[PDB]
């Protein structure tokens, strides 16, 4: 757990696409604590509410017809948020990559450690504001 690293696990298996993230509350919400005014309350508000768009945090090809299958969220009060996103995506072939626009939500995120596993290769890669693709 440490501030300003996210984990990002993404595992593809046939029509699957699992995309599983570990993220510091620093990150996500911008401080571990509970929220002490309004400001702090939105802050909060915000992020939960952009944590069930996996859509918006990893842009998806519309060609390869991904419809969302699952959205939990966790939130442990240090602090942390887990998410796991399912897809089903109807034409996997055409997924050559994802844009993750996960430091464009989450600024305060330096640096994603993304494990990629599919039914042809694991690889690991270290993405950055600048640096957000993955290829499948
Ligand atoms: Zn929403
Ligand atoms: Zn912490
Ligand atoms: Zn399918």
């Amino acid at each position: 757990h440490v501030h300003g690293q996210v984990e990002l696990n993404i595992a593809q298996d046939g029509h699957d696409l699992l995309l599983e993230i570990t993220a510091p509350g620093a990150d996500v919400v911008g401080f571990e604590h509970a929220p002490q005014d309004d400001a702090q309350k939105q802050a909060l508000e915000k992020a939960l509410e952009t944590l069930h768009h996996p859509e918006k945090l990893f842009a998806l090809s519309d060609k390869a017809q991904c419809e969302k299958r699952e959205v939990l969220i966790k939130h442990t009060l240090g602090g942390s948020f887990t998410a796991q996103y399912q897809f089903h995506c109807e034409a996997v072939d055409q997924l050559k990559q994802i844009d993750t626009q996960w430091f464009q939500y989450f600024p305060s995120t330096e640096k994603i450690q993304a494990n990629v596993l599919t039914e042809k290769q694991q690889s690991a890669l270290q993405l950055n504001a600048k640096q957000t693709l993955i290829k499948l």
